[PDB]
């Protein structure tokens, strides 16, 4: 088999790093070779041709090659899936509105590049923040390209979730079921726990007939949102192994299917007639399985009770406002020139 | 099964980072579950704390739990192996004397740690430096251990020459064969690629015979050489992805066996009876196999021409020359 081309953007930084090595050793494709493309900015560039060199150094078997480079044209060719990891971070003083703005350039011009360069079946994953808004906005702008092609990353709160959920009754996580992370990123996530049982010397329960009230609907989503800020207070830097694993295991399940009663948080373009009442028209965190085809499937079958519309419906506006805030800044720039 | 007890020190370092949450992801014990203890220092807990944190926010199923500490008592108990990262850096105005010196006192101590608390079957890969001389040290101060129960890490070394040679012979990795890093790391170190075979256009043909003499007798070493530093130049820090690759390769080999043909390069306590003329004594590198019980055997076959013969005893020498500074140096802190 030829090898598959997989594309890191943003590869010299952090997550760049243990991605590259990870997907190198053979953890995506299993035993079909890989060929990397990645992608950076002039400044970066040095710290790139170091990412190289470890790479050369660990002489892994399944690397069948690499480009190290800064030209779109190159990064894009014939690429069958990508980790869009690189956005511009928030500068001092901006607000969330400012974020979107200043990314929405970067993910137009990124879906542009998609369309003209990558294969039709490419599994374009968009984790650079704000990731459901920068999705949508690659998605609207990569004319050859389909609602199939493109998803988020909301993985890594799932992952938390399962940790914190799991400590706190006192049983591993594989001991847990069905929490989902719904909707966008940010303050409006919703860290749903009415679905989810678990099971704790042989006898299974739903995990908010167990916790306190206080707990489920408060102290949690509290915990969940620091966690990040915390991570940064002790280690000086942001997240990155962690989104790594998430990310790496969000695109696995993507390209090959997830195991019997698996069920991953995924932002996807809202299926029309999805069974949660969500509109069509933005990207939108939903529990998700994938078939062995690859294709992703919204799991039927969760409740919704008044909480849970609540936050849903809160979420989804949130959603389509920053997606308003995308689509006026690009026109804005347009109607400048 | 029971989760197996993995120490890593240094943890919240670097390498300690990747290689923490690469056995975490189950890469290294495949089913069993991993315990984690992560060592590391008094000023290095807020960013081993940090570690922890994402460890935790994987929701990795292999890792069982952990221990995040500043005690050895609890890095150390009853655990199955290690990985030493953890030394002590050269200082400004120091040299290799001093490197040795420094380090003989703390894997002194890590010896007397591994005998006391650890479990008798314990594997030990020393990766910290200098890591040959620090594993002798560490040996020879575990009462309750054996021989059997240490290496140190050169697998780094000879990932970096095959991918060299096979760039430099426009071939793939998997179409070189047979390159072995002789010896101690640092100077003396022997990059060598006189068994070496490479295949192309379904031919089989020795290295040394197709490339230049300069080139395998002089820009080859240099290169290998240089590379770390020229990493370091680049990166802004010294490797971490890619000695984590090797310490996992060489761990996971030590601990289910090697595969059909595989030779890998580890530094292990000389045996007696060698093939190939080195004296008993001092952790030295050799081509390596191991068996499916996961003992590590010393690869027959090779040839020794005089090239080789002479790198090898000066390798050699220098190894007891820095056994001998270790030693004396923990002698004048008794007396
Ligand atoms: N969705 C999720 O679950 C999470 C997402 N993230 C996102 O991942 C991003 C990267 O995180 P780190 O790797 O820790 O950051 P980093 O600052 O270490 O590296 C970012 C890299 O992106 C590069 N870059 C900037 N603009 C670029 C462009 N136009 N094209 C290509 N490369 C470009 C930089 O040169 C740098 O190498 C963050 O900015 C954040 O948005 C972070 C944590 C969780
Ligand atoms: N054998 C090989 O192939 C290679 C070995 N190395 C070794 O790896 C070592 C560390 O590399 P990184 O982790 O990237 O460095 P780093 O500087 O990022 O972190 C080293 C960690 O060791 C800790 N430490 C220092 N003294 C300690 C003690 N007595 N007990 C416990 N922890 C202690 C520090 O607090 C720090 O967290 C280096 O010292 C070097 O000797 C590095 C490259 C290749």
């Amino acid at each position: 088999s030829e090898a598959a081309h997989v594309l890191i953007t943003g590869a010299a930084g952090q997550i760049g790093y243990i991605l590259s090595h990870w997907i190198a050793s053979g953890e995506l494709y299993g035993d079909r070779q890989v060929y990397l493309h990645l992608l950076d900015i002039p400044p970066a560039m040095n710290r790139l041709t170091a990412l190289t060199m470890e790479l050369e150094d660990c002489a892994f078997p399944h690397l069948a090659g690499f480009v190290a480079t800064t030209d779109p044209k190159a990064a894009f060719k014939d690429i069958d899936c990508a980790f869009l990891v690189a956005s511009m971070p928030l500068k001092p003083g901006q607000v969330r509105a400012d974020l979107i703005s200043s990314n929405s350039v970067i993910f137009k011009n990124t879906g542009e590049y998609l369309s003209k360069w990558a294969k039709p079946s490419v599994k374009v994953l968009v984790i650079g923040n704000p990731d459901n808004t920068n999705c949508e906005i690659a998605m609207l702008h990569a004319k050859n390209l389909k609602p199939e092609n493109f998803s988020s990353l909301s993985m890594l709160d799932q992952n938390r979730a399962y940790y914190e959920v799991a400590s706190k009754l006192g049983v591993d996580v594989k001991d847990v079921h069905d929490i989902i992370v719904w909707g966008n990123h940010g303050e409006s996530m919703v860290a749903d726990l009415t679905q989810a049982t678990f099971t704790k010397e042989g006898k299974t329960q739903k995990v908010v007939d167990v916790l306190d009230h206080d707990y489920v609907f408060d102290t949690f989503f509290k915990k969940i949102g620091h966690r990040a800020w915390d991570i940064l207070e002790h280690r000086g830097f942001t997240s990155a192994a962690s989104p790594t694993k998430a990310a790496i295991q969000h695109m696995k399940a993507w390209l090959f299917g997830t195991a019997p009663g698996e069920v991953l948080s995924m932002g996807i373009p809202v299926p029309e007639g999805n069974p949660y009442g969500i509109k069509p028209g933005v990207v939108f965190s939903f529990p998700c399985n994938v078939d062995k085809e690859g294709k992703i499937h919204v799991v039927e079958g969760f409740k919704v009770n008044d909480w849970l519309r609540e936050k849903l419906d809160f979420t989804e506006k949130d959603l389509f406002h920053e997606k308003e805030i995308a689509l006026n800044h690009l026109a804005q720039l347009e109607h400048h020139h």
